[PDB]
């Protein structure tokens, strides 16, 4: 089932997805020739703050500086994307996102990277990262109870960033 | 993968979350054994087309609890999603105040055994079924999702199948 | 098993029917740039007054101002077709049919609809709305006991020719 | 899709509704035990050749009756079908009163199990069959569609295995 | 191993040895392609059943010449076997004079393709089959072994194919 | 459809109908317990070849009988067919008087089960096969149909089994 | 597995053999245009007497006067078949051999002719005869306490060989 | 041939033998049924590449003792490897005193029911994994052979699972 | 088809006909529970090249003996074959007086469960094989056919695993 | 799954070693032309002294004399190998290998021969004789605790060059 393997090229994906308000295309091929973050996250509107999900977006700066994308995705569409966008903060909203939002509603994209919690059709919190040659170099899959760590995902990149380079 | 939907034969079980009263609370088919049950679906919450096709159903509700008769809303869109969007009032195209329950189907599963799922987007079609109270399929609807249902047709229907239940065929 | 998915090319047909009191030939492929709807009923001569289809007989008219083809169709031959036709309305037959009747004996019509009830070869009441490309737009199936609108499947037909213009 | 008919093997069972003095009646095979059975296939209720072959079974049928043998006729058209067109005179191509069950088939299993349904139509080609007291299939006949079965020739093979059953064979 | 014999289908072709005239000759069913053609099956040379049954396609063989159509008779018994009964004066029950061919169907593969071997004994069954001009089998019968067949119904059905291919089904 | 007909293994069981003394016989293999078997086949009745062959185990049935011996000719002919040739003179090539039984086997099940039936003809090659008192199949042997077989060595085959049945070996 | 049936083409075979003292080749159509006789036995060096072996050896010129091949053979090397060809008749020896003895060694020959008893290696008494074109005739199969005769063998061969000519009597 | 590793199902079982305190024992994962889990693999016994990122886990389990959590390091080298290796003194190049089981899968086994086996080469990718007290799997880490893993990271993860656990989510 | 011999499990079970002390015998493995077994095999009896090697394990058989060792020799030859050369006296390349069994392996059962018949001729390649007294594989030796064994080294093996089978290693 | 079988070209190989101290390739197909001796042992750093795998090293000029190459495999590294071989005997370890010692950390070869010992991952003492045209000559596995002889080797590898030569 999952095709996502380290040292292999990783699984390709093509969806919509929410940016900067509006409705747009990410294929993985977009991003040839610049490391990705790609991570997963079970559920729009959760009684939860997303402060995981924000941490990314508001720390974007790190990565941009970085030459490094971030991308963000749940099965939720991308409507209901744009409506938890659009509420605020501090109505346990998304807010302004400064990373693209994927809409995995196939579940395509969360059974390619093995991430399908499959009883309830919801990614479990998978982070991938992805390098400028599109080969698969980390894996990162936490039960849904526990986040991810901006600064985990920046020392993982740097460090295959400096090894790419040095060895 | 298979559609388990067949007139004469059993409808196909489901047990799920949904949202009722602003609540989360588990439906079963099997809760309304004895009774006449609708089970309609939509394609995706939040969406910019006007909602008003789900929300006759619940503004109409009187006249299917007066016939004795469930309805039943169903997206495979979550109870998180639904409950936002129950909250979010009419005017701003939100669903408000929903008298029926709003089944999620996250899963699929709903909308594989009933063979309305539109593969490549996983999103519903807009099918309609209607279930006897022995729990036997009655009825099956399925729009192609640009055309709504009618509440009318829809009551016509449960309204005949009542009647012919007890007396064979009208004429 | 059953070929009709909405969105899919509705499955092809080519049988014989009674149009117009005469034996003619009905494919799918004749109906080509036109909404097409093709409905089933379970058997000819039943006790039941066959009111619902001679509604859409009658109705007919209402169908061609929008030009759509309307083809009823059960597991009877063309002959009890013709018999049922020419018995009066009056003493419970079909009377004049302005609508092509589908014979469907050998059961290969249903099959391909997934309307055949299997014990007694016979169709359950489904209905199917078919777009001048040849795609399934709308499945309607009933149980036996209960008929089918003649209002509705016009409101559905003229929404469908509607949102293929227009969107919504 | 497989005949069970063969010879000198028992009969396939059958089940089904009839036609049999105006009304409808349920005939199962065995309900003849200890008797003699012609079982006889046609194509089509309301056909315009005038029903002479399936009419002659009837008229004669008190001379089956009075070898103790059992006539039924049987199609793949429904009851209503037949007993619309035993309502139909005679002068008008109908089969006015029958004095013989006629069998609705529209099932196929019949034709099926007998082997004689033309797939193509679903239509029974022109088959009869000779079954005797234990159940046991004696005789087979089956003919293409233009060309019909004689009374005589249907008599004669009873009578004959009626009578090789007790004095073995004949000459 | 089943049977190749369906009404409406090309009728299972065959190839064997037969007595003709006093000698042995081949016969093959494409031999007859243009005429109709009469098989009829019996179960063993040399029995103490007066062949009465046989005899009589061969007497009234005429019948059938003027008719433009062919008879064969066909047993499992062997070419050597069907001469000497042949070479049997009538009075000691043999067959004496044949104005048919008897085709030897010793290898069973003849009485299998027609669906009439009596598996247990390795002999046919009383089967008598028709086929058109085209090969198309046309008329199927089988009789238990006790009961004998019909020259009268065999002309009566071959003159009704033959009308019935130039007229259709007439009143 | 296959040969059950193997050297030491208990020899194929058959039940058939025959000719014996111009009357119909039930024969089985279990009727000749305690008692050697030739059972031979040969293919048709009433073929233009004399069948001195055949005669010759009838003639010097004697012989077989002095040594408790039991011999059973066998043909997928029927055992109408038999008594027919049977009463068909030597002189007119006919079997005549026989005074062995010609089984039947119209079946081919007897020409299957010892492995000599020709497929495309249903006819048994000129097979004979050596039975002990204990239904043991003790000797086969199987010619084309031009060549006969020897009374002679038939009855060299069954004297040295009877004795080394008793003896040993040589 | 046996593939040894009347009327159709022989069981091909290719094994090494003794003749005249030597380690030879053996093949099925190296006989194209004669008959052939092949025949199986048990064992080398066994304590009864080999004079049934021995007897279509002493006999061959009868075999030789009609064309007709003769050959032994046995699941047994080709070695242990020189070793008991040099042991005299005296001491219980084949002594001179005029027909070649092969060595299934395989089993594979037995196995195609039918005449394999599966528990113990060896063959049971198996004689076969094959046309000038390949074509089996005859089978003779014998249990392991009952010999062949070379006169009952020269008769069925001479029959073929008439028949083969004339058709039957 | 098949990775068993799956988050909210228990964790491949595995028994095999370690180093543990300079002996060889047998360690089940039965046995740490009550207490969270940390299994971490890594490539190679004897690397030139220093060691650290082991040790590390070594040196700071007091950390992960004081939360009731096992550390277990596996490798597809043997306990004599093993021995060798935490036998050398870290100034050589060598692991030193290990306060932590080391594990090994000279079977593959391990690596293979985990999904850690780098195929071609017969050793570890830079695995991490944790299994909650009732012995399912919570988390999953797997790292090309370049990156090393962090204790800190590794003790954030542990302590939000033993948080949650109790609490449910912030 | 499938060899069966497998270091460290259940030797390949045998069964079959042998010549030992001018008798034929039957020998099987189970009859060697509780000490030492070494089987040998070898191509073809009454080969032109002397028998030194086969003489060689049968010489010096009290060595094996004082060790409580049993020893077997098999070839797919025959027990008359074996007698025969045994009878053959060693200066005329027979065997002579054997002091082991030689089994006789006709229908090659033991050559395939041991993995050294060559299909294609149906003999053995130059095989040899420890079995202890539980009955488990312990030595595996083959040999292409024309190179023979060591009476010497065959020694020290079976000595080499009782000693171990006691002390364990060195 | 073993593909070892006598009188049949030899299982090829291709794997990383440790010679003079070094890391090389070794090839299966570099030895053509002359006679091989692959020997398997189970274990680096056993605790019994590795007398036999030593006995070969030191006894290599005999084998040199002979024209024949020898190579020792084991399903270690060739990281251990090394750290094995630089642990001087005295101490336990291999010293001075004149041989080269073949890693086979993959199971492919130890698979191929037929000497894995499935449940361990480690080989059985197995020695195996290659001709030049690398044909399998012989097959020897023992159990873990009897060793193999050189003095035996030897006669093997003679008797094996002598009939090739004389028959």
């Amino acid at each position: 089932m999952s095709k996502a393997f380290i040292g292999k090229p990783a699984p390709d994906f093509a969806t919509k997805a929410v940016f900067d308000g509006d409705f747009v295309d990410v294929k993985l091929s977009d991003y040839k020739g610049k490391y990705v973050v790609l991570f997963f996250y079970p559920l729009d509107f959760t009684f939860v703050c997303p402060t995981e999900i924000i941490a990314f977006s508001d720390r974007f700066p790190e990565f941009k500086n970085l030459n490094v994308a971030v991308l963000a995705c749940s099965t939720d569409s991308v409507f209901s994307h744009l409506a938890w966008i659009n509420t605020p903060r501090k109505h346990g909203g998304l807010g302004d996102m400064k990373i693209p939002v994927l809409a995995d509603t196939n579940h395509q994209i969360a059974k390619d990277y093995g991430v399908l919690k499959d009883d309830e059709g919801i990614a479990y919190r998978g982070l991938f990262i992805i390098d400028p040659k599109g080969i698969l170099r980390q894996i990162t899959i936490n039960d849904l109870p526990v986040g991810r760590s901006v600064d985990e995902t920046l020392r993982l990149v740097q460090a295959f960033q400096y090894t790419d380079k040095h060895g």
